[PDB]
């Protein structure tokens, strides 16, 4: 309770850490870059030991009544033909921004600044100093790193060699924009040159949320600039017809517009000092792993829990946080790098492969004594 700790960003990890330190006697504070919390995603999948934690923090009913109505889907050709539809325990589909209000509905105790960015960060072992971008100057006893892959508390309190950024060799983009189809619950993706469009409708039957994945090696110069991001959607799906390019001008207007390259974080440890990462920061398994959205609740969990039996001791409940998530990670991680090798029913082998992942941890309670 007494120690003075910074969550940054509002992920799921992020409120989800917080959450679980403003239960166990801790009072954290939770800031943000963009003016408010990014609900703009496409739907995750919360599963495993994942859908455990759910329950405990009371927002499993929430989810449920958030989770992806969608009836059907049916996978058209360039030219609209339909050459495939609809076909092929406890777990739910839900939008991830349904996902974060509901987490942001539960940390509203906790303190949440947006528009707040850290431009320098130090340390030694009194404390840990924060600049920020307005000016302001702090210093907390501890700082959590909810950044996510491009994190940049990672690259500034780590060096190159401590830590490698995999490329998957895929990115993948998402975004609302109004139906002009006018489909209610319906899905339509195709396939192409190892490309893929996805526009759906769903309980707001006005808008139907768009997406693009495709299969690429090439590199961003920053991947922070979305005009690059979104220059390099046309650039790519120049030439691929079908409703594409009636996609793409509908796109300026999308407030909710995310694009990224599928990749995934590898590092030795996760917590240097008085600062820990969480989330996709350190461990993140990317998209094609699908696990991403619950390793943020295991480690979220485990984070906050190590803290407290530490008794004050960070040192050790960082390195009981590091060695207890590493043989989860690893075993989902490479999950990930396996359906990146890819892209009949005989091919719900995989469906087994993530039970296996998704569970493949056990939680110490802490809640228990
Ligand atoms: C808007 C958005 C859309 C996504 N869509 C998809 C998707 O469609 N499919 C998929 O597979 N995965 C997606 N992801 C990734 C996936 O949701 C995460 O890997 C997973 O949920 C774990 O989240 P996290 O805890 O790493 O926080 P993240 O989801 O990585 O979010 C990080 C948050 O921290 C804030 N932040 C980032 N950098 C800074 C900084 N320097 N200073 C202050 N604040 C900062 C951002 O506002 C952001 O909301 C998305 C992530 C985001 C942020």
């Amino acid at each position: 309770k007494n120690i003075k700790i910074l969550v940054i960003g509002a992920g799921v990890a992020g409120p989800a850490v917080c959450y679980w330190l403003r239960r166990f006697g801790f009072s954290p504070v939770l800031i943000e870059k963009y003016a408010s919390i990014r609900k703009g995603g496409q739907a995750l999948d919360v599963r495993g030991i994942a859908t455990h934690i759910a329950r405990e923090m009371g927002i499993y009913d929430q989810i449920c009544e958030m989770r992806t109505r969608i009836e059907r889907g049916r996978f058209v050709d360039s030219s609209g033909k339909v050459l495939h539809e609809e076909q092929g325990d406890d777990e739910v589909e839900i939008l991830r921004g349904d996902l974060v209000e509901i987490l942001m509905k539960t940390i509203a105790d906790v303190p949440c600044y947006f528009n707040q960015s850290i431009i320098s960060i130090e340390q030694n072992a009194d404390n840990v100093t924060v600049i920020f971008m307005d000016g302001r100057i702090e210093q907390y006893d501890l700082v959590i790193a909810a950044d996510g892959i491009h994190s940049a508390i990672r690259r500034m309190i780590f060096e190159k060699n401590e830590y490698q950024l995999i490329h998957l060799g895929a990115y993948l983009s998402t975004f609302t924009i109004p139906n002009y189809l006018g489909l209610s619950h319906i899905d339509l993706e195709c396939e192409a040159n190892n490309k893929l469009v996805s526009i759906n409708s769903d309980n707001n039957p006005e808008i139907a949320r768009a997406g693009f994945m495709f299969r690429s090696q090439h590199l961003l110069n920053d991947i922070r600039d979305e005009q690059e991001q979104k220059q390099f959607l046309r650039d790519t799906f120049r030439d691929f017809g079908w409703e594409t390019q009636n996609i793409l001008n509908r796109m300026p207007e999308s407030n909710d517009f995310y694009f990224d390259a599928i990749t995934q974080v590898k590092m030795n440890s996760w917590t240097k000092g008085r600062i820990a990462l969480v989330g996709d920061a350190g461990y993140c398994p990317s998209p094609l792993s699908g696990q991403g959205n619950n390793l943020a609740f295991v480690g979220a969990y485990i984070l906050a829990g190590e803290l407290k039996v530490a008794n004050g001791n960070y040192t050790r409940a960082f390195t009981r946080y590091n060695a207890l998530l590493r043989s989860f990670v690893d075993a989902n991680q490479k999950f990930g790098v396996w359906v990146s090798e890819s892209f009949e029913e005989r091919s719900n082998k995989i469906l087994a492969m993530i039970k296996s992942i998704s569970n493949g941890i056990t939680l110490p309670q802490y809640e228990s004594s």
